[PDB]
């Protein structure tokens, strides 16, 4: 008679509704554990993420409350949608965990980057990323923390973006990934819409190079790998920095920056036919417009969707979407509990 049952997937206890059967682990981020299962009601396979007590601290509660509201507020083919929310607990006092159900995908973008892709599939994945990004901007949402681990794909090359970005001490052993954050985020300078274009550039470069473009233990090593490859930024970008961080960055050794045919040689691109030779140059051209330190010179999302390497998928009903207030604050763990609990009850 109990409409719930408990399964032990790895070390986490998955207490889900009886409609979800055959639970199997598929992924693991930092906010919860994800499982695949068969939804006996909808007759389809779903992905279930379990958020263990998200009100336990401010970082977990701010992120959980954020993505819980936006996923019923924003819809798109390239932005993941909510299928069902539930908690096995009955009252606010007993409230513990939140389970998010979404349509099951086939792989992470990290698994796809490890593969060798043609120009058709690379351009299509990059087209779907810019479509969902522009819908986020159309809804007044800027990500600033795009990364392959939060992007899922299917075998038919369909792409969807999992999370909604940044708004922070972490009491956890798992470290966050910062290799894809724009220089303005690395140095704290303020941003516009095109801050996510940089993250697209690091991903697109990684699909070609099969190596993290700007690795490092901290922002100290990361900014080094940026200027050692793209070059020391121009003084107009310099003066836009805060005086403290402007001094440190200006005091670094000056680099001319390697050219883009050198950062991405032709041997890394499908270059056997004439059509493949042209697409390799168009791809490298999009890398040149996206991977630039200065945001004022950086290409925008709308201009990237019209780039020759991308606009082969251009379709008006697919690019844009309707545009659908502001709940940013600081609460206690008890206040955060009720705020998240009522969002689950809806
Ligand atoms: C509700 O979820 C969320 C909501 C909000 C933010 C994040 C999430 N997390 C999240 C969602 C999804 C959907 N798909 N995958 C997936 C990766 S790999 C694979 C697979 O191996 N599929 C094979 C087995 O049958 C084909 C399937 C996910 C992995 C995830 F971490």
């Amino acid at each position: 008679d109990n409409q719930f049952y408990s399964v032990e997937v790895g070390d986490s206890t998955f207490t889900v509704l009886k409609r979800y059967q055959n639970l199997k682990p598929i992924g693991s981020g930092a906010q919860g554990i994800v499982c695949a299962a068969y939804d006996a009601v909808l007759d389809r396979n779903v992905a279930i993420k379990k958020l263990s007590r998200p009100f336990q601290n401010q970082t977990h509660a701010k992120r959980a409350y954020r993505e819980l509201v936006l996923m019923k507020c924003v819809n798109h083919k390239n932005i993941i949608s909510l299928l069902n929310v539930f908690t096995p607990q009955k009252t606010l006092e007993e409230f513990q965990d939140v389970y998010l159900v979404m349509e099951l995908m086939d792989a992470n973008l990290c698994q796809v980057i490890q593969m060798e892709l043609d120009h058709e599939r690379m351009s299509y994945l990059l087209y779907q990323m810019l479509c969902g990004i522009k819908h986020l901007h159309s809804a007044g949402i800027i990500h600033r923390d795009l990364k392959p681990s939060n992007i899922v794909v299917k075998s038919d090359c369909t792409l969807k973006i999992l999370d909604f970005g940044l708004a922070s001490f972490m009491m956890t052993p798992y470290v966050v990934t910062r290799y894809y954050r724009a220089p303005e985020v690395i140095l704290g300078m303020g941003y516009k819409e095109n801050v996510d274009i940089w993250s697209v550039g690091c991903i697109m470069g990684e699909m070609v190079r099969h190596k993290i473009l700007f690795p490092g233990r901290d922002y100290i090593d990361q900014w080094n790998k940026v200027i050692e490859q793209l070059g020391t930024p121009c003084p107009e970008f310099m003066k836009k920095l805060q005086p403290t961080v402007r001094n440190y960055v200006e005091n670094r050794p000056k680099y001319a920056g390697l050219t883009f045919p050198k950062l991405f040689p032709d041997s890394l691109f499908p270059a056997d036919s004439e059509h493949n030779k042209l697409k390799a140059s168009q791809a490298r051209d999009l890398l040149s417009k996206m991977l630039v330190i200065d945001p004022a010179k950086r290409i925008s999302v709308d201009d990237a969707l019209q780039h020759p390497y991308i606009n082969v998928w251009y379709d008006p009903a697919e690019v844009e979407a309707p545009p659908p207030q502001l709940d940013e604050r600081e609460h206690t763990i008890e206040e955060w509990k009720e705020l998240i609990y009522k969002e689950v009850m809806n």
